[PDB]
């Protein structure tokens, strides 16, 4: 039985309003409904992984699981196995997977993060899944966000407090945050963010949304304009929304948005947003294809609509060699050429490069790079031809072009990291010196950027 080169992934999140959901929500797990949704000819075929984010859940995890499970089981009459559950307050998430993979899947962890501080400590955060799939790490985020039109600057704190501070995968890395530490990263949820226009335009936005009219709208997405202004999920991609916004609605109906201000919403107004969102960061040049983002029509116990979205998303085997692991494959080797970091710091510390790879036996330290002053006032920090040359465990081509590098540049003073990027060994020719780049981050915000060349050789 052949080790899978590609998976498909289900992501879903729902705010469920505190209300039990109806008998019925297959619609949820086919991609049915608003927007880019999955083809009829599919719906008996399971996906491989189905991920699960709501908030505002007031079932038990035994309850939730037994509509989850008893779900599937009668879209694809496959019994999915749990990988994990995880519940912070009302936000909870499920990993679900096809029994054949049960020995694919390992390393598995899960965590919370709390957002805010006393009165804003309490029902906000996160959850978090990780695991590794055969030889690729994926990682998923269901976060509740600071509601609020006027509290988009507190939703983009509480993203950079959710990938500080909520602690998966591999703690080796430990220069590196959740948005360097998996293949693939799939952050969703009730995001929050909302369409910033005057209240008074409630009903032509009313209008424009019966039209499928969405354009003047979405140039208004507070995500899309703090994304676009570089404020919050730098270097996340999202599939373009091509469905109705998903809060705030009345129960019972699809008919009605809920949007003026009451009692209940602490006389807010919720002028129809796309609350519900799900956005993903992938390594560079893996596979990844999003197949469907959409809302559910028939689903309506909770002022949101849940939302789906499916991927096509590149896997690699566990690969054993006669040499590694557990020794290096002297016919391999990763060279680095004329690399210099660009840093916006305004300090004067030395500063040395850490390399990490699940290619690598350990993690490499440089020698300290050379400090100049760039033309535009910058901090330049040369390595010329000064970089350690990196001793894979396996030289096979077929497993060494698939890996990627994390580059981390710290302080000699402090050894804090001033700065986090990848690089992919997925290069046009082995043997021959070609430009590399990544941009460099540290929680999350642009640093830098590392620049230069490599030299890989593989045994072919
Ligand atoms: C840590 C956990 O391992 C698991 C659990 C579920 C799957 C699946 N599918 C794979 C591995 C355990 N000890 O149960």
């Amino acid at each position: 039985q052949p080790e899978p080169d590609m998976i498909t992934i289900f992501i879903g999140t729902w705010n469920m309003g505190n209300a039990p959901p109806p008998k019925k929500i297959t619609s949820w797990f086919l991609s049915k409904g608003q927007g880019k949704t999955r083809d009829d000819s599919a719906d008996y075929i399971p996906h491989d992984i189905y991920v699960i984010g709501t908030q505002e859940d007031p079932l038990s995890e035994k309850e939730w699981l037994e509509i989850l499970k008893h779900s599937l089981q009668e879209i694809t009459s496959v019994t999915f196995k749990t990988v994990a559950i995880h519940t912070l307050w009302n936000i909870r998430i499920v990993v679900l997977a096809k029994p054949e993979h049960e020995n694919r899947i390992s390393h598995i962890c899960t965590d919370n993060v709390k957002t805010g501080i006393a009165n804003t400590l309490g029902n906000k955060g996160a959850v978090g899944v990780s695991f590794m799939f055969n030889g690729t790490s994926l990682g998923f985020v269901n976060s509740h966000l600071t509601s609020g039109s006027e509290k988009k600057l507190r939703r983009n704190q509480n993203y950079m407090n959710i990938l500080r501070f909520l602690a998966l995968g591999d703690k080796k890395l430990s220069p590196f945050n959740i948005t360097h530490r998996f293949t693939h990263l799939f952050w969703f949820g009730d995001l929050n963010y909302r369409v910033d226009l005057p209240t008074w335009e409630a009903e032509t936005i009313i209008q424009k949304i019966k039209q499928q009219q969405y354009a003047d709208l979405l140039s208004h997405d507070q995500l899309l304009t703090e994304r676009r202004e570089q404020k919050v999920f730098l270097h996340f991609e999202e599939e373009e929304i091509t469905f109705a916004p998903t809060y705030r609605f009345e129960r019972l109906t699809r008919d009605k948005y809920a949007y003026t201000k009451q009692k209940a919403t602490g006389m807010k107004y919720n002028l129809p947003s796309w609350c519900d969102r799900v956005l993903w960061k992938s390594y560079p040049l893996v596979h990844v294809v999003c197949q469907s983002y959409g809302s559910t029509s028939d689903i309506m116990t909770s002022d949101h609509s849940p939302v789906f979205a499916t991927f096509e998303a590149g896997v690699t085997s566990q690969f054993v060699s006669k040499n590694g692991p557990g020794t290096v494959d002297s016919q391999g080797q990763i060279e680095f050429l004329r690399c210099y970091a660009t840093l916006k710091t305004k300090s004067q510390t030395k500063f040395y490069l850490e390399f990490h790879s699940s290619c690598l036996e350990s993690f490499v330290k440089s020698q300290e790079g050379e400090n100049e002053e760039g033309s535009e006032g910058e901090l330049v920090v040369k390595f010329g031809e000064t970089l350690p040359k990196l001793k894979p465990i396996i030289s096979d081509p077929e497993y060494l072009l698939d890996q990627h590098i994390l580059i981390s540049i710290k302080s000699s003073d402090s050894d804090e990291s001033y700065g986090e990027g990848c690089i992919a060994l997925r290069l046009e020719a082995t043997e021959t010196q070609l430009p590399i780049y990544t941009p460099l981050t540290h929680h999350g915000e642009l640093t830098g950027h590392f620049q230069g060349e490599i030299k890989l050789q593989t045994s072919q």
